[PDB]
């Protein structure tokens, strides 16, 4: 797997223009749905119990996001995740917070329990507290191997591990670390790569390679006027950067281990 | 506040007419009371202060109805809809209707799923609209149908004739009509389909619009035209850069787009008909 | 007792320690208001269930409460909230958002006031005005400040600020915040990141708004005529660029004799 496969993901992504259903955060709706509208993607949300399952099965897509999470829209997540895996439509989950709070802890797990996931996306602490029931390279491997999905944890240096691989991925900007919903976006932008790639872990390679260089790109251009235009300029990239950009750009490291 | 600025007894609503409403829509500022989806909360309340109006977001059954009533416009919108959200609407919708106040609807998802259709339709029932905006499939859904997939004339009037309301269909061309009349816009660009919200936020334009202008055909039509205008102003400072430029853009040239650039600019045609 | 140079030194505290801000509001300035933070230095986050707001608060440097979006079911959670920041010693701040235009949200505000004690509220005169009741602007604060026992922030074109003893006035910022939704509910939250390294509230407070007015107005120059949307971006870029030195410069910062 590497950047001319990469590329080629984002190509298709645009040419089927997945529609991706996200049962997300408040905190970064708009900026997720102005993302997913930029790289190329239809983004949907819905989060009522009378209506993600309808939603759900003819989607490409679905997204979990417990940002601002509550009882009732965390029942509808697995209510929609249920439907989903009824349907063949791929699962990605965001554990916001996981370890935060005991409330953010039990729910991340509880979907974990309920629905086949495809694959998780969060920090190093939170996909560790997710998955720290009792007593990162290994971490991904490990976590993989035993919630049996794609486990990507993104910060300076991407690590996404499946059941037999392991990745690292070199690209993006310190600058990601300062708008809201970098993550969630993220997030959402592999659920519409693994709308249109049968690949889990292949998706979100391709997913997040195409995001950091776009990130990158955006990066340079923002100069160093701040956080608002950098923000602004991440949505542009998103829809400027081409299949090409990604080919000599994107990092992809295949970790050799046993 | 809401006065005429246009009759057919004139001619057809023209683009000197729809220049007219926006000074209007600066000169009252009217408070419009929204309704409507967390995806698109912020960017709406930015159109409508960056237009000149007053917005206003409340859901609570607690306070909808007064919030309502003291509305120049309520704008409905099930984007991410509830159950609590609908009865909210319904009882808000209630409330506007009493008050004689304009309320007008975003079908946003109509068709998609049987709950965004039935809650639409739940509204329309209970609730006397001034104007309904969407896209084609969802004015379909809405109003009725079976076989989805002639609306630039035919759907759009008889779907007013049916509803009793004014019926906007937005899109490359636009098709707004009310029971026995008929136009088409050409204004606008096709980079509104990369932002989110432009729809939404542009329903809430039609609110503004509808609490000046009487007739919510003419407001539609003025609103519409507005909205799309700027988007043209924005498009030609911001193509290369890209959607997020352009949603920046868009915002302010709601702001500084003049009744000349409308006048000069907006591009109606009245459709004859019947 | 309190000028600009202090002022800018609390701007630089806030960096340093980049405090968890908790905040409980509404969905119409959730993104902005995570994103404002983010540039300033502070670190956000939202939390509403009632299953985790009592968790989340007592672990945050601040908590701040919103009404503008507000529901039966969020109030209460505010309260929770409230309570337990109470008793951990975190800094509580109330924003009575529309307060007195609808009978639900000065009873709302009202309850709040009731139920937690507060370090400061921030809103405009008449949200003050009919959630404290009636006895020009600096006598209105200073007789709410007194009532309360707590910090008044009246702002506006001209800011008023008073604490049961002392009143300042401030000069700063820009007329365009008038036209970008949330610039006061990103404020009052700004005001609570203030509130988390700086012991006494009044100082908190006018610190947050002078920095805060300074930003302002320098996204202004920069964004001159072109629109209420580059300045919300510049806004949110000079959050980020704004200099302890710029403060010392710029801020205005007028205490009242009365
Ligand atoms: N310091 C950094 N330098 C370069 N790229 C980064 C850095 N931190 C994150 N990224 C990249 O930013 C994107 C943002 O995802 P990130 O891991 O920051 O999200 P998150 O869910 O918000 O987490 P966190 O809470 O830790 O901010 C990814 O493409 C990631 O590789
Ligand atoms: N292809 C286009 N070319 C020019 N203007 C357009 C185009 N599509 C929409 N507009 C304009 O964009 C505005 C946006 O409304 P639109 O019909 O796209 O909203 P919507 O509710 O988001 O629908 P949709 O889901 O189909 O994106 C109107 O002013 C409309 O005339
Ligand atoms: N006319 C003005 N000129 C300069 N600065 C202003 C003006 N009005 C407000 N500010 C400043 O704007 C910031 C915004 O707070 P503001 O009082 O407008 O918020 P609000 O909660 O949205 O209130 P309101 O509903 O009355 O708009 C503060 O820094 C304040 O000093
Ligand atoms: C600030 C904040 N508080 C609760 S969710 C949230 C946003 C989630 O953001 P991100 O995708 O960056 O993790
Ligand atoms: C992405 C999304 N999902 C539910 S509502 C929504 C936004 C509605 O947008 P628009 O006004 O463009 O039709
Ligand atoms: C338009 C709107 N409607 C309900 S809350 C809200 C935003 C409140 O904003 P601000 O902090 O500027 O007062
Ligand atoms: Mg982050
Ligand atoms: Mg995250
Ligand atoms: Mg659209
Ligand atoms: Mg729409
Ligand atoms: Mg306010
Ligand atoms: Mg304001």
């Amino acid at each position: 797997m590497d950047a001319q496969s990469a590329a080629k993901c984002l190509t298709a992504v645009r040419r089927h223009s997945p529609l991706v259903h996200s049962i997300t955060n408040n905190v970064v709706t708009n900026f997720t749905a102005n993302g997913l509208l930029a790289l190329g993607a239809s983004p949907v949300m819905a989060y009522a119990k009378e209506e993600v399952a309808d939603m759900a099965k003819i989607a490409g897509a679905l997204v979990l996001n417990i940002g601002t999470l509550s009882k009732e829209s965390v029942e509808a997540m697995i209510i929609a995740g249920k439907s989903a895996n009824e349907h063949g439509v791929p699962v990605i989950l965001d554990p916001v917070g996981a370890g935060a709070t005991p409330f953010r802890t039990e729910s991340a797990r509880d979907i974990i329990r309920e629905v086949r996931l495809a694959a998780i996306r969060g920090n190093a602490a939170e996909i560790a507290h997710t998955v720290g029931v009792t007593d990162i390279i290994r971490l991904a491997q490990q976590a993989a191997q035993k919630l049996n999905t794609v486990i990507a944890i993104t910060g300076e240096v991407d690590v996404i591990a499946d059941t037999s691989h392991v990745y690292t991925l070199h690209n993006g900007h310190k600058l990601l670390t300062k708008v809201t919903g970098a993550g969630s976006l993220l997030t959402s932008v592999v659920g519409a790569f693994c709308a249109v790639e049968e690949n889990p872990l292949f998706a979100a390679i391709a997913a997040i390679s195409s995001y950091g260089v776009a990130a990158q790109l955006a990066a340079q251009q923002t100069a160093d006027k701040g956080p608002g235009s950098f923000q602004i300029e991440l949505l542009n990239k998103l829809s400027t950067v081409t299949e090409q950009d990604v080919q000599e750009w994107a990092t992809i490291e295949r970790v050799t281990v046993s």
